């Protein structure tokens, strides 16, 4: 990801097939002429798009143009988090499953991954950070304490940023209970709110080198949602 001061985020394209895969999505999704209901439903949970670009000197060297969901925070503090039970997709050699499911072994039970966070801390006017270690080093024991650190800014666990998540989660939760045309492998939820206040969260997804058309439930994507609103609603009750 390279930060634009212009308010979006350019993306390379990765290597082939998903690069390719993750702009055909995008393109779906945000045709000029689409009226399909889910999608224009689907639009308000991704990052804006922009269309392809390019540099003008390098036209081989492909990036999605999408909103930098940051952009209008102070200081944001920023949770990527994978979600499903399966992030192997339905093309997946024997091989290639088992390198994604030893990856992190645990995603079939918990249902999603934290990929890494940056935590505002407010009393040390600073950052820590967490990468993908941290998320593939918590089990069914330590999941709640791990998720809860991303909202802790050291002094207060910040409630009105998880009840917030838990709401705008809820809202893709319906969304993936309204539709059986796509099915997300490996894709992930964006968390960001304002470390600086008060219960103004960013949720989107973002990740789309694995949906494919289906004609079922996601119900791997459906698991993970619900367990993640679990693990944040008992939080509240810390
Ligand atoms: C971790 C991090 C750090 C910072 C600083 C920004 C973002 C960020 O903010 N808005 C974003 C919009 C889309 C994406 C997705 C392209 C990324 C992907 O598909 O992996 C990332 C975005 C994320």
């Amino acid at each position: 990801i390279l930060q634009h001061p212009d308010g979006t985020v350019l993306k390379q394209l990765q290597p082939p097939p998903r690069g390719p895969r993750e702009l055909e999505f995008y393109n779906m999704v945000y045709a000029a002429d689409c009226f399909d209901g889910v999608l224009l439903e689907l639009r308000k949970y991704l990052p804006k798009y922009y269309g392809i670009w390019s540099p003008p000197t390098a036209p081989n060297d492909l990036y999605l143009k999408l909103e930098d969901v940051t952009h209008k925070f102070n200081k944001p503090c920023i949770m990527d988090v994978k979600i499903g039970q399966k992030s192997y997709d339905p093309f997946a050699s024997s091989e290639k499953i088992q390198q994604q499911v030893s990856k992190y072994p645990l995603m079939e039970e918990i249902g999603f991954l934290v990929l890494g966070m940056r935590v505002y801390h407010v009393h040390s006017d600073s950052y820590e950070t967490e990468n993908q270690h941290y998320g593939r080093s918590l089990t069914k024991e330590t999941i709640k304490d791990g998720v809860s650190r991303f909202f802790h800014n050291g002094y207060c666990l910040r409630k009105d940023a998880v009840a917030a998540s838990i709401q705008k989660i809820e809202k893709i939760l319906q969304w993936f209970e309204n539709q059986k045309q796509l099915n997300f492998y490996a894709s992930s939820l964006l968390f960001v709110y304002e470390g600086s206040s008060g219960g103004e969260v960013e949720v989107r997804m973002i990740d789309f080198a694995h949906v494919f058309p289906s004609n079922t439930i996601d119900e791997g994507y459906v698991y993970g949602l619900k367990h993640l609103i679990s693990v944040l609603r008992s939080i509240l009750d810390n």
